[PDB]
């Protein structure tokens, strides 16, 4: 088939050719646990992520691999991922410090002045109160530490699994461009606003992917009690209009969550914004199937941070 239908509107399933890039993250919170001249992503026996990584990159031999990752390498460590690039020719290492995301930023005090005005403008008797004092006490705070403190800022490596989550998700509005932007070589094949199939580092591949057929050009993991997830995320596009509504939720809600409100709710009020459909649907409709990758093989060894 070539199409489906979800919540009453018809969706073409729109190909994701063999061409758009696979992309894995590591945000390494501390780097100086590696070795000086070692790549700095973990490789253990339970969490062999390098390895599945470059096993990927070897089974993928003509497609591009993106690497996204953060933390305070060393200049051997930066070496070692350079000499990576060298030794598998499809890889190409992005560094967070090289992309800029002032485009979807917001300052915190924003935020919080935005929701505390709409609070207050509520009746005393209609209100959420405990809302309203905590959003106070959140912009108190945010004053006496940090005034300039944005989304994007406060999403870093003191916030654990929240620093990778949010910027997977504003790497997934970049799409192929992040690898122009990075200055990767190699990349001029990408296609201009094109996509990419991002996967957690655990989810390997037994074979080829081939070309995707996906609803509206996105799908994303779903857990089976069954979860939309966010260890697999892929779009034919930049600026996916579902992953743009996930972002104007992160604008508006104090305390906004990559994944529960940008990831879930934002592609959730895109395709159902009425709510005329089950949770459970919207996962089978959204729902990112391969037989070629053994899911979350973290989940039968251990998480690398939980
Ligand atoms: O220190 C970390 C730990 C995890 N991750 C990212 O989080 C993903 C999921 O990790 P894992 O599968 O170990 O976690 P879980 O399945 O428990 O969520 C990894 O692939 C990485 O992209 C990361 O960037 N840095
Ligand atoms: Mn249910
Ligand atoms: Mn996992």
């Amino acid at each position: 088939s070539g199409h489906v239908s979800f919540a009453g509107i018809d969706y073409p399933l729109l190909p994701l050719n063999h061409q758009t890039p696979l992309v894995f993250q590591w945000f390494e919170r501390n780097p100086d646990r590696f070795g000086q001249n070692e790549i700095p992503i973990i490789n253990t026996q339970k969490n062999p992520y390098l390895n599945n990584i470059i096993n990927a990159a070897i089974i993928e031999k003509e497609r591009i691999i993106g690497i996204f990752v953060d933390g305070d390498f060393s200049k051997g460590q930066r070496k070692a991922l350079g000499k990576l690039e060298q030794n598998y020719r499809n890889i190409k290492v992005i560094y967070n410090s090289d992309l800029n995301y002032s485009m979807y930023d917001k300052k915190l005090t924003t935020i919080y002045l935005e929701n505390i005005t709409k609070l207050e403008a509520q009746s005393a008797s209609e209100r959420d109160e405990v809302l309203l004092n905590g959003v106070k006490k959140s912009l108190e705070d945010v004053l006496k530490n940090n005034p300039e403190e944005t989304l994007i800022s406060s999403h870093n490596k003191d916030k654990g699994h929240l620093w990778f989550d949010f910027y997977r998700n504003l790497f997934l509005l970049k799409g192929s461009d992040a690898f122009l932007e990075a200055g990767k070589p190699g990349c001029h094949h990408l296609q201009p606003g094109g996509g990419c199939i991002y996967l957690d580092a655990d989810m390997l591949l037994t074979d080829k992917l081939g070309t995707l057929y996906l609803p509206d050009g996105i799908a994303i993991h779903v857990s089976r009690h069954v979860s939309l997830e966010n260890g697999i995320i892929a779009v034919n596009r930049s600026e996916h209009p579902a992953l743009i509504k996930g972002l104007e939720i992160m604008h508006s809600k104090p305390y906004g969550d990559p994944y529960n409100d940008w990831l879930s709710k934002g592609l959730r009020h895109y395709f159902d914004g009425s709510h005329i459909q089950d949770y459970d649907a919207f996962c089978d409709f959204i729902e990112f199937k391969h037989e070629n990758i053994i899911m979350n093989t973290s989940s039968l060894t251990a998480s690398s941070w939980r």
